[PDB]
């Protein structure tokens, strides 16, 4: 069942060291290129990387822009991060075996919004597969976006780390849907 | 597989007037509440619409921004309308029988990208129950918005008529996944 699949899907920080095999993520951005998007414009491009020095130098841009964050942060923000013990420390930017970039095409009508709904199947499929993934947003998209000779159509969406999944911390609740009917 | 399923799910644009019961509706809100978001801030709202008088309403207040929009609409969007014989009525939305307003919650982080991504699923779980839907974005949300009370923290993201499908048109073409390696 679907709901299964997604109600058992958590965020996964920690990975294995064993590398997961390449098919398992291909069939995963096969199924998240299956999404709508706006004009059918599947806007959606992927970049995986593996190269250590690669990972070790994405890691270093974006756990500089966290120190940054974490020293500022405030209010509702900083006590979220507080009380799950978020860090600046990203180790599994290095440790991950891949990271999956997803980037969207600037030009197409919805580009944003299509690729991060192709991003839900993307992690629906990821599940499927046994393998964990974390969303990772940056504070700074642009330094990682040089790091990997973006091109300038393409906008960097978010850092995808992809391995197998290792002793994750539980999913966090979630409150039941409250629905509305006509108007608020 | 989950790849199926993304496979067979298509825009439905064609809605049966018999009623879902609500429960199938429901069941794709609560796949979609099981999506990550932003600090787990789940911003996410649903406002099921139902009624006829307001569906009109919502209907012609979108059709006179399409019209408006099909008069001035030029470059790719316009070529791919045109091509597709797309035209400013929209009868998809008294035809339905729930218009399901999806909206996000603006003080979240990443809000948009998050409800994007619950979307994704949302609209695999609505394939898993046999219903149909097409993901409608107006060109003024705001007209909308103020149709059905929104609150000045919500933000409308999208119209997802939801129904029976009454024989929709054929799922259009996907190209190749694009999947690079380390950089471009
Ligand atoms: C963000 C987004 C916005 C969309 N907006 C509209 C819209 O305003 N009107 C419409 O008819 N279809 C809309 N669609 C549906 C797309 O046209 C559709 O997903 C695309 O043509 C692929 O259809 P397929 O999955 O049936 O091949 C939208 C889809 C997305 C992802
Ligand atoms: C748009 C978006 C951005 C996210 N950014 C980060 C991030 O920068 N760092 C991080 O550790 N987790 C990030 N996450 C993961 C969320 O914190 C996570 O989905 C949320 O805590 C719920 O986790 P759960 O599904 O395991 O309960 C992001 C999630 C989304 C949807
Ligand atoms: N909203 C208009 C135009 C339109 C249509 C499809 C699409 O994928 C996108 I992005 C826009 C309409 O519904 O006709
Ligand atoms: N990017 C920072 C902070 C962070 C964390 C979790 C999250 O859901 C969101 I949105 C932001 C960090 O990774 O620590
Ligand atoms: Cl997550
Ligand atoms: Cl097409
Ligand atoms: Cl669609
Ligand atoms: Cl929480
Ligand atoms: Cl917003
Ligand atoms: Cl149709």
């Amino acid at each position: 069942m679907l709901y299964d699949l997604a109600k058992k899907r958590k965020t996964v920080r920690r990975f294995k060291k064993e590398k997961p095999p390449l098919e398992d993520l291909i069939y995963s951005l096969k199924v998240a290129n299956e999404a709508p998007s706006g004009m059918n414009a599947q806007p959606w491009r992927f970049l995986i990387v593996e190269d250590e020095k690669l990972k070790g130098q994405i890691r270093r841009v974006c756990e500089r822009s966290e120190k940054t964050f974490y020293e500022n942060v405030r209010g509702r923000l900083k006590e979220w991060l507080d009380e799950k013990r978020f860090t600046w420390r990203k180790p599994f930017l290095k440790e991950a075996p891949y990271l999956l970039l997803v980037f969207s095409e600037k030009s197409a009508p919805y580009s944003r919004e299509s690729v991060w709904l192709a991003v839900g199947y993307l992690l629906l499929a990821l599940e499927e597969k046994g393998l964990g993934s974390v969303p990772y947003t940056p504070p700074d998209f642009r330094e990682v976006e040089k790091l990997v000779n973006t091109p300038s159509e393409l906008r960097l969406e978010v850092i995808l780390p992809v391995g197998y999944p290792d002793d994750p911390k539980p999913k966090y609740p979630r409150n039941e849907v409250i629905v509305r009917y006509n108007t608020f």
